[PDB]
RNA sequence: AAACUUUCAACAACGGAUCUCUUGGUUCUCGCAUCGAUGAAGAACGCAGCGAAAUGCGAUACGUAAUGUGAAUUGCAGAAUUCCGUGAAUCAUCGAAUCUUUGAACGCACAUUGCGCCCCUUGGUAUUCCAGGGGGCAUGCCUGUUUGAGCGUCAUU
């Protein structure tokens, strides 16, 4: 085993980003298992938080000059990072992923009933109510009910994807008072893992069960009551 | 007289002169430009069925592959080869290989076949560790690249 002083020391990235980077392996200390941080070093995401770092100092000396106009240019001209290639490795078979989808729309399903701040992007967020109609979708669609139950914390719900019972907790909509402890930096790196996985699984659903992927939506139902009568559905 | 000493002759000995030879040398002329950090020149340890030097070669070790030739090698022993063919040969050619320990010698060292480090790792559950396989870690300097440091300078309603 290593020391957690002694890994970001050896990896030479951000500390965040060791910390964001290992949400998205799933490697816990028992203390550091020394082989697989050795097996991290050599990752693609790995490139790109480099390249996003030397992305940074070369933006605000552009912006700090006041070449705006060059500043713009390397917006345009920049990548980002996919996280396909820590799903494959993490998530062999499909059956393996839609047990640990267990703890991924409980988490996004919160995330659609929060209010943007400066901590959060709405993007994000329109994002998650997005994803999580697009759940419903599926759901509401192939009739993929099991059980139900209605809680002080949440609405529970039941359903087999294959056989699986998920289980994912809808809460109450209303306003969330959000509290000065949370960490919107791990949790949103996880709903950043998370987003991710269930644009695949959406896709699988569909793609290999059902439907296209995703659907189109049809935008005045939407203007009505923005859940899921809306977002209409075809198979081809 | 014999023996002995000396002289000559004959036949043996001793020695290697002379003659003749010559895969060697020397000199002259002509042509060409071709060593080395991809590790040379040099030193050492080895390698063949049986070897001293020489020559060749590096655990693929008097060789391997390739191409041509077309049937030997031969001091001795012993194997071979379908010989109307992918093929004998210490053959020729030579472009692909391996290339021990060193040596400008280059992980640290002094004259230690010691002293290690990192990466990749097949095996002994290998989460502990143990062993094997393989590649690197010298100095200076150039072009970069990068994480920085610097009251070194300026900007800042």
């Amino acid at each position: 085993f290593i020391t957690r002083s002694q890994a970001v020391r050896k990896l030479q990235v951000s500390l965040a980003d060791f910390r964001r980077l290992c949400i998205f392996k799933g490697i816990y200390p028992r203390f550091y298992y020394a082989k697989d941080i050795q097996y991290l070093m050599h990752e693609p995401v790995l490139a790109k938080f480099r390249e996003h770092k030397t992305f940074a100092r070369k933006l605000t000396r552009a912006l700090g000059r006041g070449e705006v106009s060059s500043a713009k240019r390397l917006e345009e001209n920049r990548d980002s990072y996919t996280l396909d290639h820590i799903i494959k490795e993490r998530y062999p078979s499909f059956p393996d992923a839609i047990r640990d989808i267990d703890d991924a729309l409980n988490m996004l399903f919160l995330f659609s009933n929060l209010p943007s701040t400066n901590q959060v992007s709405s993007k994000i967020i329109n994002d998650a109510q997005k994803i999580c109609n697009q759940w419903l979708a599926y759901v509401a669609k192939e009739r993929l009910v099991r059980k139900v139950f209605v809680s002080i914390k949440g609405v529970y719900y039941q359903a087999n994807i294959k056989g699986e019972e998920v289980r994912w907790l809808v809460p109450f909509k209303f306003p969330e008072n959000i509290p000065s402890d949370v960490d919107f930096r791990i949790m949103l790196t996880f709903l950043e893992f998370y987003s991710t996985l269930l644009h695949f699984v959406l896709y699988k659903l569909y793609t290999d069960s059902g439907l296209i992927y995703p659907p189109k939506l049809d935008l005045k139902k939407d203007k009505i009551i923005s859940g899921l009568s809306s977002y209409i559905l075809e198979s081809r």
